[PDB]
């Protein structure tokens, strides 16, 4: 199925919505997962949360590999443990062309359901751990800019809106 999902941009208030847990991993949820990967890859991202495409369910897709063949699905993820501190200049498909250093845990341990509905546990570090935290934030209506000063958040909003006016 060819995805028709649309990635929301700030300051759309639906990006602040808190997603509900998935009740059952069935064929419909699998189609959402597969469409989210297609949209992620088309937009040249490494992660996507359902909130970013106006689906208010706890679903994340991630692929941090160069060859785009390492598909991680997190349904109803739970953070079990974290340690250390790090940060990179993160970007976000919903905050186009803006980047900023964000504090993150260096290592995380999560549990989630996979695309088949099977529970699994994953220990991650590095970029993958940062991306898991970023995407889980989306599901509770949080964006990377929320960690910056209020002035910097205002400048980010203004730049995205200008970019979005220019389009069309
Ligand atoms: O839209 C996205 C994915 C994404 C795009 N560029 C990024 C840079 C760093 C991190 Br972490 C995540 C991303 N997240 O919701
Ligand atoms: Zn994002």
């Amino acid at each position: 199925h060819m995805s028709v999902l649309q990635v929301l941009h700030i300051p759309d208030e639906r990006l602040r919505k808190v997603a509900k847990p998935v009740e059952e991993v069935n064929a419909e949820i699998q189609r959402i997962v597969d469409d989210m990967f297609e949209t992620m890859y088309a937009e040249e991202g490494i992660g996507l949360a359902a909130t970013q495409v106006d689906i208010h369910q706890r679903i994340i897709v991630i692929d941090v590999s160069e060859n785009r063949d390492e598909r991680l699905v997190l349904i109803n993820p739970e953070l079990l443990e974290k340690s250390g501190e790090t940060g990179i200049e993160e970007g976000c498909l919903s905050i186009p062309e803006q980047r900023a250093l964000v504090p993150r845990a260096e290592k995380v341990k999560i549990r989630a359901l996979d695309r088949d509905g099977k529970p699994f546990e994953l220990e991650a570090d590095g970029l993958l751990a940062i991306c898991i935290q970023h995407e889980m934030d989306h599901l509770v209506g949080k964006l990377f800019m929320d960690y910056l000063s209020p002035l910097k958040q205002q400048r980010i909003r203004q730049k995205v809106e200008k970019l979005d006016r220019l389009k069309a």
